[PDB]
C-alpha cells in the first residue's frame, strides 16, 4: 500500500535468487566455520536447508516492507527462528550473521532513501533474533 | 485470529509441505526429472524447490494478512522474472502445494485457506 515500497518489494522479488546466493557467498567468506566440519553449512543438504531458510527470511522481510507493517516477525518470523534454531542448529549469531549479509546484499540494489526505508525491517528480525533465550 | 493459527502451522511445516508437494509433483510429471527437465540435476532441484518454497510464502503471508493484494501485486512480477522455466508446470505445483497445505488443516481451516491457492492459480492462468 505504497509506490515507493511497492517499487521496493518488485526489486526484492526480482532479485531474491541472486540476494540470498551472494548473502550467503559473503557469510561463509566471513564465517569459514559454517561450511567446516561440524557447521551448519558443511553438507550439501545443510546447505541447501540454509539457503531455503536464508530465503525465507528475505521473502518475510519483503513482505513485511510492502505492508507497511512488522506484525508478521513477531507472529510467524519467531516460530521460524525458533525452528531454525533447534532444527538445523544455527547458533544465534549466525542466525543474525546470516541476515545482515542479506541486508547489506539488498541494501545494495537500493539507492539512500530506499535504503533507510527498507533496513528496520531487516533490523527488526536481528532484534528479534538477539533476544531469544530471553 | 484463526489465520495466525493456519499461518503458524505452514510456516512450522514449510519444508515438509515443500517437501512433499514437490515429490508428488515430480511422481505425477515424470517428464520434469527426466533428461532435460528443470528438476533433472541436483541444482535444477534445489532451484525447484526454492521456487515452490516462494510461492508457498506468498501464499502463506496473504492469509496471515487477510489481503490478496500481493499477489497481484509482486506475484505477477516473480512470475514474469522466472518464466524470462516454463509457466504451465508452475500450476500444478501451485495445485500440489495446496494439497499438501490443507492434508495438515481440518475444514474450516482449509476452506479458509484455500482461496489463496485459488487465485494464485487463476491469476497464473492469464500470464502470456
Ligand atoms: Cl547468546
Ligand atoms: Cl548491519
Amino acid at each position: 500500500t505504497s509506490e515507493q515500497r511497492v517499487n521496493i518489494a518488485t526489486l526484492l522479488t526480482e532479485n531474491k535468487k541472486k540476494i540470498v546466493d551472494k548473502a550467503s557467498q559473503d557469510l561463509w567468506r566471513r564465517h569459514p566455520d559454517l561450511i567446516a566440519p561440524g557447521g551448519i553449512a558443511f553438507s550439501q543438504r545443510d546447505r541447501a536447508l540454509c539457503l531455503r531458510d536464508y530465503g525465507w527470511f528475505l521473502h518475510l522481510i519483503t513482505f513485511c516492507l510492502l505492508a507497511g507493517d512488522k506484525g508478521p516477525i513477531e507472529s510467524i518470523g519467531l516460530i521460524s527462528i525458533r525452528e531454525m534454531y533447534n532444527s538445523l542448529g544455527v547458533p544465534v549469531p549466525a542466525m543474525m550473521e546470516s541476515i545482515r549479509c542479506l541486508k547489506e546484499a539488498s541494501l545494495s540494489l537500493l539507492d539512500e532513501e530506499d535504503a533507510n526505508e527498507t533496513a528496520p525491517y531487516f533490523d527488526y528480525i536481528i532484534k528479534a533474533m538477539s533476544e531469544f533465550h530471553h
